[PDB]
Parts: structure tokens; sequence; C-alpha cells
């Protein structure tokens, strides 16, 4: 009656805030099954993205016993791709001493050609299809996998998801896509595939909670929470963790403001925790076009959008399953 | 007759490859006395410098007893300024978990108002003219704090200088300063303060040994080789330069060949094994105009420039150091 956990996949495009998300879930095995991982070349080189999630799966496998499970690169294309330097943050990860363990790098190199051989869309399509219980999906890159299981196979998969959490869009509040053919009022999961965001969001069949900037504004990874880590360096998730903000912790000084954020790793949090945040239902009208608001997500219900998020929820459950192992 | 240490003082400014220099440099107490370490806001925000600075002293203070020591933050101010994004990696550095050990940052807590009180240049004068034994000055940013020891006391400072290492300048290859302003042919710890280096570089009253890019450029920053840290996980120091060289793997490839390189780490090598290089008595005519060649030091004997460093010697030493602790 609240000891049995949820079966969940994250939908994932490998940029360092992906990862925390990743931990997040897998660290949390009493409220999460963690069932699978999709990786898109968006935000990351897939190929650095599906190396990472396969390590951190491998490190908690063997320090907690949470499950192997698939993981499958997604053919999805760019409409409009992330900028090139936000994309090597999977490589530098992929370097890092925590994630090259050598019995970790050991148990990878084995289970990657299984994994090799999954189509990143065709294998979320079969994850969902074929659970026993309805999946959570968790979408922390664009909405493309989700927008191809929809069209391919309609009420056979909308059936058998319980909700998608996903992190995109910005509704009441400006966006982070800042380019000369840009107003700044779109946000870049959306922005990547204009059509597959219109496609899913407003798909009157699946229940989706969607965490905008409107919330994710609450929780920029900052150097004076991220130093918190240090008093937890003996746990590898906290090695892990630490490192992946504190690779972003100039940014908001560096862009005066317009901080890196815990973007997905607050979209995964309210799979842990329902109550981090409030729901309200609103119609969405995609932006698909060509102009300079290509990507917005104005308001025209679509989806249920999070408010008001808890800081301190968030805080405490990112310290506590960092300190899982 | 080998077992005396050498007296040596870094004159850093900061970045990661500056870290692991004084990483490898602190490491070794049988082969290096390193007595002060001097901070430069050139490739750095001070500050976080010298944050970071402290911290890895008290870190291998605690672990292998090796002496504290005085650390001053250099007034020198740039004639030509670093790119800012470059200028915030001792920030990520300090946020990270290995150098937020609670009793490590309660040690730099208290040590920080006596070094705080330093003047770095001042420092850099008073450590050389009062220590017994001769120095050796490793430098590895801009030369502006040598120049201004030599300028305020001339013999009394040069004739305490064992030797001087120093990171900058290309001799018979291309530079490394690509701007709008410049023809690609300088180094940036020379283009930083070209008069600084000006005045060192050719002082005929110190021995200089130059690692240029004519040598760094033998040791680029790759992930086959930071990927080794990851079975020496267990030890901080293989936590620490693991992840200051994890987070420049990508550089070479966003840069089309034009990597992160080992060059301050190369430098701080020769200091702990000689023969890790062969050098060659060279005139250079340091530019210090204001056209495009700015910082160029082509050849006019002002210094010894190393040639053919030894890459296995160099990865020997780099990865048995980060084993000591
Ligand atoms: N400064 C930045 N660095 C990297 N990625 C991003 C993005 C794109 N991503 C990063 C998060 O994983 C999140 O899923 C989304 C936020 O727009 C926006 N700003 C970025
Ligand atoms: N890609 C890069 N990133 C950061 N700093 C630099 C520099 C300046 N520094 C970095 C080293 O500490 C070295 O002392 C010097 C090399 O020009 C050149 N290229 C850089
Ligand atoms: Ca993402
Ligand atoms: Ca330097
Ligand atoms: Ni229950
Ligand atoms: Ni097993
Ligand atoms: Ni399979
Ligand atoms: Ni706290
Ligand atoms: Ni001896
Ligand atoms: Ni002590
Ligand atoms: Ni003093
Ligand atoms: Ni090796």
């Amino acid at each position: 009656g609240s000891h049995m956990a949820k079966t969940v996949i994250l939908d994932h495009d490998g940029n360092k805030d992906d990862f925390v998300a990743m931990i997040l879930l897998l660290s949390n095995p009493k409220k999460v099954n963690l069932i699978g991982c999709i990786c898109t070349d968006a935000d990351c080189f897939v190929e650095n993205g599906f190396d990472v999630t396969g390590k951190i799966m491998c490190a908690m496998h063997r320090l907690i016993k949470t499950p192997l499970f698939p993981i499958g690169k997604s053919t999805a294309t760019a409409v409009n791709a992330f900028p090139t330097e936000w994309r090597f943050s999977a490589k530098n990860l992929d370097d890092m001493p925590f994630l090259n363990i050598v019995e970790d790098v050991a148990l990878w190199e084995k289970l990657k050609p299984e994994n090799e051989a999954h189509n990143g869309q065709q294998l979320l399509a079969d994850l969902v299809m074929k659970s026993k219980e309805k999946v959570t999906v968790c979408v922390t890159g664009p909405l493309s996998n989700m927008a191809w299981c929809i069209e391919k196979y309609g009420e056979a998969f909308t059936s058998k998801v319980e909700e998608c959490v996903i992190m995109g869009g910005a509704v009441d509040v400006g966006g982070n896509v800042f380019l000369p053919t840009t107003d700044g009022s779109a946000e870049w999961n959306i922005y990547w595939d204009p059509p597959a965001a219109k496609k899913v969001l407003c798909c009157p069949n699946i229940r989706c909670v969607l965490f905008s900037l409107d919330a994710t504004n609450t929780v920029p990874v900052r150097s004076v929470d991220v130093k918190g880590f240090g008093a937890q360096n003996q746990y590898l998730l906290s090695q892990m963790v630490g490192t992946m903000w504190a690779m972003s912790t100039h940014e908001e000084i560096l862009r005066d403001g317009d901080a890196y954020y815990a973007w997905d790793a607050l979209t995964a949090a309210y799979i842990l925790e329902p109550t981090i945040a409030t729901l309200e239902p609103v119609a969405l009208d995609v932006d698909v076009s060509k102009g300079k608001s290509e990507g917005r997500t104005p308001r025209a219900p679509c989806v249920h959008v999070a408010r008001n998020p808890s800081k301190q929820m968030f805080h405490d459950l990112v310290f506590a399953s960092t300190r899982v192992c």
C-alpha cells in the first residue's frame, strides 16, 4: 500500500543533469524499479551518453544489486541541434575516475554488444508494451522517442503508460534558447524537435506532468550547495553527483544569472516524491514554425504543469540518495 | 648525493594543468621541498585559484605530512586577459567533492587569513631571497611576478635562483593564441604580459629552462590515458588529477586537434626528472608590439629550450605520483 516500487523508464539525452536524474531513480529501488534507459543524440554525443549510462548501471549493480536493464541508443535526429560545447559533457564523464573502476568497465564491456543491437525508439515501445504493470516514462531529453512510439503504436502504447514526467518547455516565464534566429521564448528540449513535442504534449491519451522552466528555475546549481558533497566524498554516488554539479557551478556567473539548473534531477525527484510540487492543468500551443518563436510552449488541458517546487525537499532527497553508495 | 630535495616555489595561474603540476611537485617530498605558491589572476579568477591551492596543500599535509607553506595572491594585472570561459576552471575545482573534505576545508579556513595578507610578488621575492639554499622557481603562468622581482631587487634576487623552469612560448612551432587581432604565432602565457616575458627570458643573470609548445605538443590530454585513473580511484590524488584531466579530454575534438595539453605538468615533471627532455640553448626576441604577432617568441642564448620530451617517462611519473595518497 506504499511498499511497492513504480516501474520506470528513463528517456534521456546524456547531459550532466540527465545522469543526476538517473542516479536519483536508480539509487532508490524501494520506490523505483528502473527497467530501461534510452539515450538520444541531443545534449550529448550518443556513444558517450550510452557508455555513461551503462557504467552507472554497472556500478550501482555492483554496490547495491539493482538489476541490470536494457539500454538503447535512439536514432532520432535533431531539427535544431544543441550547441556543440554542451554536448561534450558525457565525454568528460566517460573519462572520470569514478566511471572507470576496472570491474565496472569490464561488466559494461560484456553487456555492451547486446545493448548496441537495440534501437532506442523500438526499445521504449517494447518495454512499455510488454511490462506487467503500467510504466512511468521519465523524459529528460527531447520528445522524439515518445512521439515515435505514439505514431507507430497508438493506444497499444499509450494505454500502458502510467504517466509521462517530462522536462521541457516554458509557460509563463522566458525560455533558454538564445540564438540569432530565436526570441528567447523557447526551452531547448522542445526546440530540438518541436513537432515531436507538439505530438506528445497534446496527445489526449497520456497523462503528462511537465517540469518547465517555471518550476526548474527554483533549483539553480550553486557552489554553496555543491560543496556539501565533500562531507560525503566516501560515497561513489556523491563523487558522481558532486562532480557532475561542480562542472556547472560557474555558469550562473558566466551567463549573468542564466544558470545551469537541476532541470532533469527535479523532474526525476517528482517520481520519487510526488508532493514535491503542485500541478496545474494547462492547454499549450507548441510553436512548430521556423520563426523566432520556434519551440515556444505558450498557453493556448494538455499537461499538468509543475508549480512551486520544494527546494528543501529536493535538497534532502539528493543528499540522501547520494549516501546510498 | 641524491637524497636531498630541491627547494621549489610554484608561481602558477590556477588552470587545471597548474594544479596537476602542483600535485606532482608536492606529492614528491623526497625530490621537492615546496616552500611556497604564488597564484596570478591570469588563467583563473585569483580567489578560486588561491582557495584550490590552499585546499590541495591542506589535503596533502593531512595525508602525507608535507609541510604547510605560504601562499600569495599576486596583484599582477593582465595586458591581454585570458578568455573568460577558461578562467572558470578553478571555480569548478573549488566545488569538487575531493576538494571539500570537511577537515581540509577547516584547516584552510584557519590558514587563509595569514595567507590573504601576502602580496604574491613580494612573497616570491622574500621566499627566494631568504631561503637557505638556492631556489628553483617553477613558473606555469605569466612571467609578471618574476619580472617584478627582477626589476625591484636585481642581483639580490637573481643570485638566489637556482633555475627558473617556465611554461611558455612557441619557438619553431605555431602558437595557441587565436583571436581576430592575432596571427596564431604566440603562446598564451607570454601573450598575457609580453613585456614581463621579455624582461625575464633574456635576463642574462638567471638560468631559464623553457617548456614551449615545441615540447608540450608531445603531451595532449586524451581519453585513453585519462581513463587509467579509474584503476587508482581509491587514491585522492588520482581522483584529483583524473578529474582535472577528464574535464579537458574533449578539447582536442572540439578544436580539431588543438588539444588541452599537459603543459604545466610536463614543466613540473622536469624538476622531478631532469632527463625527461634535452635542452637547446636559444636566443629569443620577444614581440612586445601591439600588432598581430604580439607575444611571439621567435628566434633572434636567452633560454634552454626543452626538446624531445619523453611521453613514457611523463606518464609513468604522473601515475606513480597520483598513487602517493
Ligand atoms: N547550459 C546548458 N548546458 C547544457 N545543456 C543545457 C540545456 C538543455 N538541457 C539540459 C538539461 O539536461 C535539460 O534536460 C535541458 C534544459 O533546457 C539547456 N541549457 C543547458
Ligand atoms: N584550452 C585552454 N584552456 C585553458 N587554458 C589554456 C591556455 C593557457 N595555459 C594553460 C596552461 O595552464 C598553460 O600554463 C598555458 C598554455 O598556453 C592555453 N590554452 C588553454
Ligand atoms: Ca536532458
Ligand atoms: Ca598555467
Ligand atoms: Ni505498499
Ligand atoms: Ni550481477
Ligand atoms: Ni534486448
Ligand atoms: Ni544541506
Ligand atoms: Ni643525496
Ligand atoms: Ni599539521
Ligand atoms: Ni607570511
Ligand atoms: Ni599507463
